[PDB]
C-alpha cells in the first residue's frame, strides 16, 4: 500500500515535518550516454533532494553497470544519504518522460527491507509545471541503516533459462518497441537489439501519460489485459538494463500485485551469456 506521493503531497510534508516520521527527496535521475544527471542537479533540483547515483550504488565486482549492490554497501549509501529506520524517501528524476530510472530506486529500497519509500509523480518535468520551490549539492547527515537483502525482488540468468522450459511466470520487457523487435540498435558497443523468446513487449512509455504522471490504475490492468499478461499469475519484468524494467513491476504494483521481480541483468547479460545470433 501507498507506493505513489504526487507533486503537492511533497510541498506540503517538509513544512511539516511529524515526529519519528522524517522525510528524504531524492533525485536518482540516470541517462544513457547521450546529459549529466549530477551537474544538472547542482543546477536545478527539488528543496532537500539528494543526489542518488544509480551506478554508484551497485556491485563493485560485476562487469555490469548498475547491478544490485551487497547489503553493506547499500547500508553505507543510502545512510550517508539521509536514510534510517524511520525515514520516508521520495524518489524522482529530471527525465523527458517523467519517471525513467527513479522507479529502479524505489524497488531498491523495497528490496533491501525499508518499505517506506515512494516515488514522485511527473517527476520534475511535472515539478516546472506545478509551482517551483533550487540549486547546490547536498549535504543530509547519516543513517545506522540496516539492510537485509530479500532474493526474491531478483531473477538471475539462470531463473530466465530455466523459464523457458518450466513457464512458471510472465515475462514482461519494457525496452521501446524496435530494441525488442530488433530494429533498432542497442545503446551499448558490440550488443545487438533482439528480445528473450516468450516474452511479451510492454515499453515503459505505455505506462505513462504524454504529460509524464503515471497512468490510472485501471488504465494500466487494460494494458496488462491487451499485452495478454495475467496480473493473476506470476510476473517477471526486463529491459536493456533493468532499470525501466521498475516501471512494470511498479504498474503491477499500483494494481495490487507486489511481487513482480526484476531480472537485473536484464538484455545486455541475456546477450552476453545467451549469445543469441539472430
Ligand atoms: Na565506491
Amino acid at each position: 500500500f501507498q507506493s505513489m506521493v504526487s507533486a503537492q503531497w511533497v510541498a506540503e510534508a517538509l513544512r511539516a515535518p511529524r515526529a519519528g516520521q522524517p522525510l528524504q527527496l531524492l533525485d536518482a535521475s540516470w541517462y544513457l550516454p547521450k546529459r549529466d544527471a549530477r551537474r544538472e542537479f547542482e543546477e536545478r533540483h527539488i528543496p532537500g533532494a539528494a543526489f542518488f547515483d544509480i551506478d554508484q550504488c551497485s556491485d563493485r565486482t560485476s562487469p555490469y553497470d548498475h547491478m544490485l549492490p551487497g547489503a553493506e554497501h547499500f547500508a553505507e549509501y543510502a545512510g550517508r544519504l539521509g536514510v534510517g529506520a524511520a525515514t520516508h524517501v521520495v524518489i524522482y528524476d529530471a527525465s523527458d518522460q517523467g519517471l525513467y530510472s527513479a522507479p529502479r530506486v524505489w524497488w531498491m529500497f523495497r528490496a533491501f527491507g525499508h518499505h517506506a519509500v515512494s516515488l514522485l509523480d511527473g517527476g520534475l518535468r511535472h515539478w516546472l509545471r506545478q509551482n517551483l520551490p533550487s540549486s547546490g549539492k547536498s549535504q543530509p547527515a547519516p543513517a545506522e541503516f540496516r539492510a537485509q537483502l530479500d532474493p526474491a525482488f531478483i531473477k538471475t540468468y539462470e531463473d530466465i533459462k530455466e523459464n523457458l522450459e518450466s513457464r512458471r511466470f510472465q515475462v514482461v520487457d519494457s525496452r521501446a518497441t524496435g530494441r525488442f523487435r530488433g530494429t533498432e540498435p542497442e545503446p551499448r558497443d558490440g550488443i545487438e537489439p533482439g528480445h528473450i523468446p516468450g516474452t511479451v513487449n510492454i515499453p515503459f512509455t505505455d505506462f505513462l501519460s504524454q504529460e509524464g504522471l503515471e497512468k490510472s490504475p485501471e488504465e494500466i490492468r487494460h494494458l496488462f489485459q491487451e499485452k495478454k499478461v495475467d496480473l493473476s499469475k506470476p510476473l517477471v519484468a526486463t529491459c536493456g538494463s533493468g532499470v525501466t524494467a521498475c516501471h512494470v513491476a511498479l504498474g503491477a504494483y499500483l494494481c495490487g500485485k507486489p511481487d513482480v521481480p526484476i531480472y537485473d541483468g536484464s538484455w545486455v547479460e541475456w546477450y552476453m551469456r545467451a549469445r543469441p545470433e539472430d
